[PDB]
């Protein structure tokens, strides 16, 4: 991983500013098109938060299919010495959805920038409107489904004692007080952590720095399998990285989401 191997999954706005010259770096701006012409961390590649998602039913949260992906990776010039430094405008829900990505097509080497953009002007660091040169052609790619947690798989481990959902939405759809789909409500057994409380408004939306008592809390630990989800797996990027960054050793996104399981006629649910 050269000059990043050092560093643990989460990394400081200080860590990337002072290797931003790596030559096996590859950084990844999930803001925005507006966003990124306006300035950009030096060096970023511009990947569209839509391009991440499958985006048709009657699961838009799955992954892309494998041609969009090959071409995406191309692109940014996925190589066997790339490592990946990753950074939303959000709190990290698309910067943590695109490293669920990277698990899914076996990247091993991989950073999130704590706080993303934020965070990196908060400390008001260099910035540029200058566009990297694209690598090139798609590249053939390795796809896993470990990371990611299917409907049937879901279904056929509720209940678990080795098994804790987190479900990343806001408490009001948690409780079903707000229906987004056929059915309201949450997965049999589920606990609810929405993504924005995992972050700190008074850090430059850094991940709370006691959020493993927090997850504690909730059932939620390393011992258990954790399967986390949204409504269409956007806001479970951020829970999924952080499970990760944690040392969690089981972590699966449940990519389908309430899209799915919420209008799916074999699912349950419960209030």
């Amino acid at each position: 991983m050269d000059d990043f191997a050092s560093l643990p999954l989460v990394i400081e706005p200080a860590d990337l500013q002072a290797r931003l010259s790596a030559p096996e770096l590859i950084l990844v701006d999930l803001t925005s098109a507006a966003r990124y012409a306006e300035g950009h961390i030096p060096g970023a590649r511009f990947v569209d938060p839509k391009r991440t998602q499958l985006g048709q039913p009657p699961a838009p949260g799955l992954q892309p299919p494998r041609e969009q992906l090959e071409s995406l990776f191309g692109e940014l010039g996925h190589r066997p010495e790339a490592v990946y430094v990753v950074y939303d405008d959000e709190g990290g829900g698309w910067a943590g959805r695109f490293i669920w990505l990277l698990d899914v097509i076996g990247q091993q080497r991989y950073h999130y920038l704590n706080g993303g953009l934020t965070a990196w002007l908060a400390e008001d660091r260099p910035l540029s409107r200058e566009l990297p040169a694209p690598a090139g052609g798609p590249v053939a790619l390795s796809l896993h489904d470990e990371p990611t947690a299917s409907r049937d798989y879901l279904l056929g481990r509720l209940g678990a004692a080795d098994l804790a959902i987190w479900d990343a939405r806001s408490p009001q759809e948690y409780r079903g007080e707000k229906v987004l789909a056929a059915k309201g409500g949450h997965i049999p057994g589920a606990v609810n952590f929405e993504w924005t409380a995992a972050m700190d408004p008074s850090r430059a939306l850094r991940i709370r720095t006691d959020i493993a008592g927090r997850l504690e809390e909730l059932g939620i630990t390393p011992d258990k399998e954790i399967v986390t989800h949204c409504q269409t797996h956007h806001r479970s990027g951020l829970t999924y990285l952080i499970a990760k960054a944690l040392g969690y050793p089981r972590v699966k996104g449940y990519a389908g989401s309430w899209g799915e399981w919420g209008n799916h006629p074999d699912t349950p649910v419960e209030l």
